[PDB]
């Protein structure tokens, strides 16, 4: 059941401390928020999941896994969507191509026009990935990720300068994706707990390269809590199955 | 004039097509408006023909009371009466320059280039710098400046030379949760420290909507659907019916939710 175990995890660079203490468990079917301000460590947290970057102390267990063993085989069970892969495409690149990319035959361009549909993507199949919107690339970004048959699918901010429609669109994919695989674990890396649907129940807050609460988004993302976490007076409330949050 | 833009029944094409129709807007001292749509609803292009960018197609232009192409129209002078906060301008500014330098250059928009920079400008600049938090890091380099904190400086920038109006285009972009409060809190000391500043807030997130700006306009497909109060535009029925999509407004702690039903 278990997919990633970092146990009291710390990352250095230069003699500096980026992450301390950090112990992290990830199995199968669960959908992690993770949160955290700029310059909280989240894209080095990340490096490490991904295999970019070692720990310096503590010890990482990537899908059974352990370093001292390749990178290359750990991200072959994640599924990355960031800012910096979206770039790596070009305008005149077919939508169908982009997805087929992320696993050539009958099947696994079948497996990717099955993907398109369940991203919401399949009228534009055909379609110039030029011709897209920043939404719906995004959409085709996570129809790639999921081709290589991924155990966690990873979303760093990836409703990051979408509208509400946008966003609401993207997030509501995440909802179905949940249903059709049920045993895929999700992180979601985000600034706004307005991003946080229902389907996402558990979460760690990070802050100054350090897990200051983590459990479920019902107990932990309290008026309470968040006002200790950002050492300022805030308000949040549930309500209709989402979460807002004022500073007051 | 207390009247300080008036748009009466603006087009804007281009090579053939509508990109803006039938606009109606009046800006007034003092007036604190939100510009909502979605990506894509012609935000920029307004702010465009606000800014003496682009020129409307159609309907009357009154900037500043000055019409085009009457006596003493000139798309330089109605900018003088604008401070206009937007991405494509911060990123023109280099990482050596400081941060006080920067702001003082919001003066030559107004003044020119000969004038000299006496005692009483750069305490305008100082002053600016006070209201929106940053008098600590003044003589910093404004590289080493957060995204946020950068956004703050632009602010004192577009403040210099007392424009009339404020306009900030999507300014909490890429900001997070504190450095936007910090954003938003700034824009609600200036507009207790200046209220008869109009401001022009544009934004696609309900969320960002503070208690001091009561106006808005809802921009859909290059058209002014609903403008009026925020407290009678911002509720469910109204935003449903924006999208075509069933949502549930709330305003609580002073502030807007919305939640996709």
């Amino acid at each position: 059941h278990m997919l990633i175990q970092l146990d009291q995890i710390g990352r250095m660079k230069q003699g500096k401390t980026i992450l301390k203490k950090i112990s992290w468990q990830i199995a199968k079917g669960d959908k992690w928020i993770l949160y955290g301000l700029n310059g909280a460590g989240k894209t080095t947290l990340l490096n490490i999941l991904n295999a970019y970057e070692p720990a310096t102390s503590g010890t990482v267990n990537l899908f059974g896994k352990m370093p001292g063993y390749s990178a290359e085989t750990v991200r072959q069970h994640i599924g990355f969507v960031s800012h910096s892969l979206l770039e790596k495409f070009q305008e005149g690149e077919r939508v169908i191509d982009v997805v087929i990319s992320g696993a050539i035959d009958d099947e696994i361009r079948n497996e990717a026009h099955q993907l398109l549909k369940l991203v919401g993507m399949s009228a534009k199949a055909q379609q110039y990935i030029g011709y897209l919107s920043t939404g719906e690339k995004q959409r085709v970004m996570i129809a790639r990720a999921l081709m290589g048959q991924p155990q966690v699918l990873i979303l760093d901010e990836p409703a990051a300068g979408l509208d509400f429609i946008a966003r609401e669109s993207l997030l509501s994919i995440l909802d179905s994706l949940s249903d059709s695989y049920p045993t895929l674990a999700m992180i979601y890396v985000t600034h706004f707990i307005e991003e946080i649907t229902a389907n996402f129940s558990k979460i760690l807050l990070l802050k100054d390269g350090q897990s200051i609460q983590q459990g479920a988004v019902e107990d932990i993302l309290t008026s309470e809590n968040m006002s200790r976490f950002f050492q300022k007076n805030v308000a949040v409330q549930r309500w209709n199955n989402r979460f807002s949050m004022a500073m007051l």
